[PDB]
C-alpha cells in the first residue's frame, strides 16, 4: 500500500506560515504534493459573512467597554464553530484513509496543511480566553471535540522573536492578541514535550499554584506551570474544595490523549521566504508517514484536497 | 473481557425518558442529565436562555443573526457533557460480542447526538439557527463506536402537549412550534438510519429532493437542501457535502430502538427492559474497565445530574 506524509503548519497568524508552505508545494512534483490551504472563502463567505472581521470588531468593541463580556464570548465561541469547520470536516472524511505508522523511501503522497484542527479546538479559544472574550468552560467545550489523534499527525509549529513578528504582522493591529496567541503555542510545543517525558497532570497539579512567569521534540520535561495546563486553573472551573469540577478534568485528560502521540517540530521563520522553505523541507525527513487503507486512497485523498482548494482556498 | 452493553435513552423532551430510566445496585449504572452543568458549572441557566432568545426571537425583540449566535454558543454548553463523557469512555470499548448478561449496563440519559445534531436542526427549523452551524456540529459528531445502542420515543402529539406541559425544566418555555419540530427531527433522525442501513445513497437520491427504505424527502437530508448551502447554480458546496458524508457514516451503525411512551412509568420500564433483549453489546478493552466506567458514571451523576 502507497504510503503517506500529511504535515500540518500551524503557529500564531503572521509568520508567514501561507507564503513557506506554498514555496515548499512549489518544489514537489505537480502530483506528488497537495496543499490543503486556508479556507478564506468558507469563512468569508460560504458558513457566513465575513467570519475574520466579526471577531476583530468584536474584540475592539470589548476592549472599547461597548458590550460586555458575556456578550463577546457569545460571539466568539459562535464564531470559532464557523472557523474550525473546514478543518473538522476536513479531518473526519480522511481519517478513514490513515492506516498504521509507516516509518520516518519516499512517500506516495504528501498533504500539507494550512492549520491543524486544534488551531481552533484548543488555539484560538484559549487566547480568546486569555483576552477576556471568552470563557474557560467554553474552550474545554472545544476541547472536548478534538478529534481522535491519527498516527502520522506530524505539525510544524512556528519560532520568530516578538519584534520581527509585530513588523511581519503590522501590514485589527491587536498587540495583545498577537502576545497571547505567542503564549498558547509556546504552552503547546511545551505541554506536548511535557506529555511525552511522562508528564501526569493529575499528578502534578499541586504544583500549578501560583501566576504567569519552548521545544516540542528536545529538551527536558517542563515544568506543568509552563504548559496548557496552568490556564485551566480558572476559579470558573474550581469547586468549593479547591479542586477542578470533573467534567473539566475530564476535558484535561482529553487534551493529553490526543497532545502525547502528535509529532511536533519548530520551523524558525527569521529567514528570507526561500530560506523557510528549504529550512521546512529539511524537517520532513523525521516526520511519520503511514500507510492509506484502500489501494484507491490517494487519488481519493488527492481530489478531496484539490476540492477544498477550489472550493475554499480562495 | 467483561463485556458492556451501552443504552442511549433519547427523542424529543417531555416524553417521560427520565422517569422511566430512574425507575429502571451495582450491574447497572446510570449517567443522567447533567443539569447541574448546565445550569451551573459550565454557565448560568442555559434552558432559560435557549428558551428566552427563542421567545424574544418570536416576539420580534431581536434579528435572526443574534438568536443564531446565541443558540450556536448555549448549544456549546449544552453538548459538552456528553461529548467529553464520549472522549473519556471510548478507549475503553472493545468490539462486539454477539446478538449471556453483560457484567455492566451503562444507561445514559441522551447521546451525543442530540446536541450535536438533533437540537441544532430542530432549532434550524425554527429560524433561530444557520443550516451552517448546524452541520458544523454534525461534523465534530464522535465516530460511532460499536455497541451504539439508542432507544426513541414514540408519543402521540396531544400525549405528548400533555405530557410536556407539567416537565417543565427550569427555565424551559411551552412552545408548541419548538416541540413540533424537535419532534419531526426526531422522526427524520429514525427514518435516516433505517434509509442508510438499507443502501440509500443521499449523493445517488439528492435529486429526488428537486425533481425498501423510506424515501430520502423522509430522511434528515430534506433539512440540508437549504439555500445557504447551495452554490449559484444549486450545487451544496462541498465543504457541506462532506459534513452530509460524515452524518450518514456516524448513523449508519447506529442500533435505534423504538419505545412506545403512551403508557404507564411502570409499562415503559418493562418496556424498555424487554428492548434490551436485541442490542448490541461489546467488549471492554482492559481487565479494570468495567470499575472505571462505574466510577465515571457515578461521578458524572453525582457532579453533574443533582
Ligand atoms: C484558525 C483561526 C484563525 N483565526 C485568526 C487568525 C488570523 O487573524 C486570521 C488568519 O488565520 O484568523 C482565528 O481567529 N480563529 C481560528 O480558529
Ligand atoms: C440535550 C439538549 C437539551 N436541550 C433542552 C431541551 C429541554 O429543555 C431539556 C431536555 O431535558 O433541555 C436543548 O435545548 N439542547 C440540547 O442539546
Amino acid at each position: 500500500m502507497p504510503t503517506l506524509l500529511r504535515v500540518y503548519i500551524d503557529g500564531p497568524h503572521g509568520m508567514g506560515k501561507t507564503t513557506t508552505t506554498q514555496l515548499l508545494v512549489a518544489l514537489g512534483s505537480r502530483d506528488d504534493i497537495v496543499y490543503v490551504p486556508e479556507p478564506m472563502t468558507y469563512w468569508r463567505v460560504l458558513g457566513a459573512s465575513e467570519t475574520i472581521a466579526n471577531i476583530y470588531t468584536t474584540q475592539h468593541r470589548l476592549d472599547q467597554g461597548e458590550i460586555s463580556a458575556g456578550d463577546a464570548a457569545v460571539v466568539m465561541t459562535s464564531a470559532n464553530i464557523t472557523m474550525g469547520m473546514p478543518y473538522a470536516v476536513t479531518d473526519a472524511v480522511l481519517a478513514p484513509h490513515i492506516g498504521g505508522e509507516a516509518g520516518s523511501p519516499p512517500p506516495a503522497l504528501t498533504l500539507i496543511f494550512d492549520r491543524h484542527p486544534i488551531a481552533a479546538l484548543l488555539c484560538y479559544p484559549a487566547a480568546r480566553y486569555l483576552m477576556g472574550s471568552m470563557t474557560p468552560q467554553a474552550v474545554l467545550a472545544f476541547v472536548a471535540l478534538i478529534p481522535p489523534t491519527l498516527p502520522g499527525t506530524n505539525i510544524v509549529l512556528g519560532a520568530l522573536p516578538e519584534d520581527r513578528h509585530i513588523d511581519r504582522l503590522a501590514k485589527r493591529l491587536d498587540l495583545a492578541m498577537l502576545a497571547a496567541i505567542r503564549r498558547v503555542y509556546g504552552l503547546l510545543a511545551n505541554t506536548v514535550r511535557y506529555l511525552q517525558c511522562g508528564g501526569s497532570w493529575r499528578e502534578d497539579w499541586g504544583q500549578l499554584s501560583g501566576t504567569a512567569v519552548p521545544q516540542s521534540n528536545a529538551g527536558p520535561r517542563p515544568h506543568i506551570g509552563d504548559t496548557l495546563f496552568t490556564l485551566f486553573r480558572a476559579p470558573e472551573l474550581l469547586a468549593p474544595n479547591g479542586d477542578l469540577y470533573n467534567v473539566f478534568a475530564w476535558a484535561l485528560d482529553v487534551l493529553a490523549k490526543r497532545l502525547r502521540s502528535m509529532h511536533v517540530f519548530i520551523l524558525d521563520y527569521d529567514q528570507s521566504p526561500a530560506g523557510c522553505r528549504d529550512a521546512l523541507l529539511q524537517l520532513t525527513s523525521g516526520m511519520v508517514q503511514t500507510h492509506v487503507t484502500t489501494p484507491g486512497s490517494i487519488p481519493t485523498i488527492c481530489d478531496l484536497a484539490r476540492t477544498f482548494a477550489r472550493e475554499m482556498g480562495e
